[PDB]
């Protein structure tokens, strides 16, 4: 029933020491913005996990320009800050529906507006830490030659294929979506 090709793919040179759960998304991924708003993947996902499993969420450099790098760091800024739920839904609002992130002051105007103090936005921007993280993200990309978004990987040796599972029904695709990363995990 959970056959390889169909709900998932294998990689063929696997990633040692990735994450259990590994999501990657852009800002400016159309389908990253359902995910977030109108699937509820990551929350759904969560839900069908054994309670002692983490899940981490990357953002992606090839999306968008310029601002994709931006993005890129003003994500780990909020990881570093533990922020990712006050900003996620603003960042994918301000670039896919008003088109209102233009820059990476527009970025830092989101942060602010969200209770994060401009100083500290732009300490944790220039820190050792987001720094670090930036670097992080961008080798888990590479590790896996990541080439799109949404992606999501389990235990760095099988990827998530969206397109093989039924996609007429939103709440249909979300419960096969977790319920495909369930069994994965399971392996
Ligand atoms: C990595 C490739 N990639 C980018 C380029 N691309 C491919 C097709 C369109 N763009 C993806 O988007 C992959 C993809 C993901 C999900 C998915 O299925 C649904 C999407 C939204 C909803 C809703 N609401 C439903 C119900 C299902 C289909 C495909």
């Amino acid at each position: 029933q959970y056959e390889d090709g169909k709900q998932y793919t294998t990689l063929e040179k696997p990633v040692a020491g990735a994450p259990q759960v590994l999501e990657f998304f852009s800002f400016f991924c159309p389908h990253c913005y359902q995910f977030e708003e109108v699937l509820h993947i990551s929350d759904n996902v969560k839900k069908k996990l054994p309670e002692g499993v983490k899940m981490t969420k990357y953002h992606v450099n090839f999306m968008g320009g310029d601002l994709g790098k931006d993005l890129t760091q003003a994500w780990a800024v909020a990881m570093a800050l533990g922020v990712e739920d006050k900003v996620t839904v603003p960042l994918f609002e301000g670039v896919q529906k008003t088109q209102t992130i233009r820059s990476a002051s527009d970025i830092r105007d989101v942060f602010i507006n969200a209770g994060i103090k401009g100083e500290e936005y732009d300490a944790a921007w220039n820190s050792f830490v987001v720094k670090s993280l930036v670097a992080q993200q961008e080798k888990a990309a590479a590790d896996v030659q990541l080439r799109g978004v949404p992606a999501m990987f389990v235990n760095g040796k099988y990827q998530l294929n969206p397109q093989g599972m039924d996609t007429s029904n939103m709440d249909v695709f979300v419960q096969q979506y977790a319920d495909t990363v369930k069994y994965l995990s399971e392996k």
